[PDB]
């Protein structure tokens, strides 16, 4: 346990991430964009920053970025809901209407749907909610636990004016999503064949299923189905905590989602981010015709550390969702354009060199908010987790960048590549010594990156604090964490380029930006 100082925690609060005034922030909920902002709610503890006590905290932006506060949408003040307000999502209907579907925690730790919905519609701001009178909505059937029956889905529309949700559950060992559907969101009917089902991966919670387009490089609207599309299913992981995503196709009439790999499938394949990353929820967004996903980053230093701050987590940069069109397999995720409005001043690092087992610093100035794109050339089994991290050398690896680093390197963060014997590219993030606190992460993070003929090595990091976002690829693999160092803060933390190869040198170029603040603040 580290005797953190005011100095240390305070510096820890994010310049540009949202973040709510105080408190404990997790789950995205209801994600809109509604006449001419974009709407974001989140699970949100008014009393202490750890979990419990849910309400829905509200907040607004132009432009996914800068974020200003608004009063809390949904309290726990109905019997019903009188234990939390769990999350929810947000499905608009054609006729103008907002119906926002949560789940509500009765004293006796029972979880039943419920219906909300905006006082006034003409208010661009959304800023009053209302729950249904005839709440709560929807209990539990036979199969499923009702202390376990969460996380309603934006729905998708059928035909004469049905609309299908999602609800993750599991039957025994097996994460299952449930499909309800409904006319009125006020009374539900359950289909009795499941979305889809995978054995040993245990509870889905924060069930996600939306299109993606094979041919353009935008986004589908929800309802959109077709033959030249195809459907993504998202699960949260809930024993994991992680998030799994799987590429397929989805039949309305069968109402079946089928995997393009079954050796792929939800919770045993793939994830969005491979480092602290969850609860992940994507919205069509109307205006740039954008998929775009949020999902929380959980504090990884003490719970003891967290009360003496006064808060805990933070939202990620929102990410682009498109399907990797050169693979077919995977997706690219990447930060909402408007994170480059926050671009202050620009540096260039053309063609450095670095060769086996050095360590080049790379003068920036103040390294706390940055903007970094960088690629690398190598001139003329493995496994991340397991792996020693920036330590363990080999001949093709590791190389990359060295962030939130002291002067003497006695704390860093490495986010690197490592290239293993075919060519195997993986794509991690060291945490074993971003501080000389005990008390905090220390996990090295990553995964295989696919590479293609032809491509150089990039990587994209957004630095900002006590929170790094990691880009291989354009976006192929994506590793979000925490750093929590207790003497590369202000002044003191430095960015290096690093190879600590043995049978290679690399060149790199750079471009590092200087970011501003978000300016996140209560609405005028
Ligand atoms: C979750 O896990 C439980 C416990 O294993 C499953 O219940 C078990 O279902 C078995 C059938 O697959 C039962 O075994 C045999 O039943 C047949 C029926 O003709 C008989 O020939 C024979 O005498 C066996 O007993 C077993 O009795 C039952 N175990 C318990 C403790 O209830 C459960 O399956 C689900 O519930 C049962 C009651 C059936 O309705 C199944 O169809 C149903 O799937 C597992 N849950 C799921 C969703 O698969
Ligand atoms: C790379 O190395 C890591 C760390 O060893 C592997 O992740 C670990 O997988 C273990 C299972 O193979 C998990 O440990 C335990 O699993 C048992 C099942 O018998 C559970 O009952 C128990 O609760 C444990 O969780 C462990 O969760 C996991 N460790 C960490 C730190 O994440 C990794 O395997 C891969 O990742 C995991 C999360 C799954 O997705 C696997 O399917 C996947 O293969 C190793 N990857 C390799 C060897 O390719
Ligand atoms: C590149 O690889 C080298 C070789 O692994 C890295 O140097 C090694 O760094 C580790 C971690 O700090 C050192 O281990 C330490 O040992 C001391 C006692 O010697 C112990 O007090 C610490 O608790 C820790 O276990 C190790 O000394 C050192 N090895 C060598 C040969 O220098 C180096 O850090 C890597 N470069 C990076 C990450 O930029
Ligand atoms: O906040 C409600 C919202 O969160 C979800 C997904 O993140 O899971 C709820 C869940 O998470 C909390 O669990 C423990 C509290 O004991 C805490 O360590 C963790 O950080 C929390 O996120 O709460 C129950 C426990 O009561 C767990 O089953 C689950 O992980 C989602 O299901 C829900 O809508
Ligand atoms: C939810 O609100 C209640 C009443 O306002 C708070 O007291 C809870 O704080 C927790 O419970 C009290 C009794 C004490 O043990 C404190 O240490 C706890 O943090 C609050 N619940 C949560 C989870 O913050």
């Amino acid at each position: 346990p580290y005797p953190w100082s005011n100095a240390q925690l305070s510096w820890q609060r994010t310049a540009f991430h949202f973040q709510p005034e105080r408190s404990w922030m997790s789950d995205p909920d209801g994600p809109i964009f509604y006449k001419g902002w974009y709407h974001f709610f989140y699970q949100y503890n008014p009393d202490n920053p750890v979990w419990g006590n849910n309400t829905w905290g509200h907040t607004v932006s132009r432009d996914l970025i800068h974020w200003l506060y608004l009063p809390l949408a949904l309290a726990a003040d109905q019997w019903y809901d009188m234990q939390g307000v769990f999350s929810g999502s947000a499905t608009c209907l054609p006729d103008g209407r907002i119906m926002m579907l949560y789940t509500g925690v009765t004293k006796e730790m029972v979880e039943m749907l419920s219906l909300a919905y905006p006082a006034d519609l003409s208010d661009p701001l959304l800023v009053e909610w209302v729950k249904y009178p005839g709440n709560p909505i929807l209990s539990a059937p036979p199969g499923v636990s009702p202390t376990e029956f969460r996380d309603a889905s934006t729905g998708w529309y059928v035909s004469n004016g049905t609309w299908r949700i999602a609800i993750g559950a599991k039957y025994n060992t097996t994460g299952i999503a449930m499909v309800y559907e409904t006319k009125d969101f006020k009374s539900f009917k359950l289909l009795e064949e499941l979305l889809h089902a995978v054995p040993d991966t245990g509870l889905w919670e924060c069930v996600d299923l939306y299109p993606v387009s094979t041919t353009g490089e935008k986004g589908l609207e929800t309802s959109v189905n077709g033959p030249k599309v195809k459907h993504v299913l998202k699960a949260s992981i809930d024993e994991q905590q992680r998030d799994y995503y799987a590429i397929g196709t989805y039949d309305l009439g069968t109402n079946k989602w089928t995997p393009d790999n079954p050796e792929e499938d939800v919770g045993i394949g793939l994830r969005y981010d491979w480092g602290k990353y969850y609860a992940s929820k994507t919205f069509y967004d109307p205006k740039k015709q954008r998929r775009v996903v949020w999902a929380w980053t959980k504090e990884l230093d003490s719970e003891v550390a967290d009360r003496e701050k006064g808060w805990a987590n933070v939202q990620t940069i929102p990410r682009t969702v498109l399907l990797d069109q050169k693979t077919g397999t995977n997706v690219l995720l990447w930060p909402v354009e408007e994170v480059e409005s926050l671009r202050l001043s620009s540096k260039e690092f053309s063609k450095v060199k670095a060769g086996a087992g050095s360590v080049v610093p790379l003068d920036v100035g103040t390294a706390t908010q940055l903007d970094i794109i960088a690629e690398f050339e190598i001139d003329k089994g493995y496994n991340c987790t397991t792996s020693g991290g920036a330590a363990e050398r080999g001949v093709l690896g590791p190389f990359g960048l060295l962030v939130s680093a002291t002067e003497n390197l006695s704390e860093q963060t490495p986010v690197y590549f490592y290239i293993a014997k075919n060519f195997k590219t993986f794509f991690c993030l060291d945490e074993s010594r971003s501080s000389k606190a005990s008390d905090v992460s220390k996990q090295v993070k990553g995964f295989t990156v696919p590479v293609l003929d032809g491509e150089k090595f990039t990587m994209r990091l957004l630095v900002d604090h006590s929170i790094v976002e990691s880009f291989a690829q354009g976006g192929r693999s994506c590793i979000t964490s925490r750093v929590y160092p207790t003497e590369a803060i202000y002044g003191a933390a430095k960015l290096f380029l690093f190879n600590n190869a043995t049978g290679a040198s690399i060149t790199a170029s750079l471009k590092i930006w200087e970011m501003n603040s978000a300016f996140i603040q209560p609405f005028h």
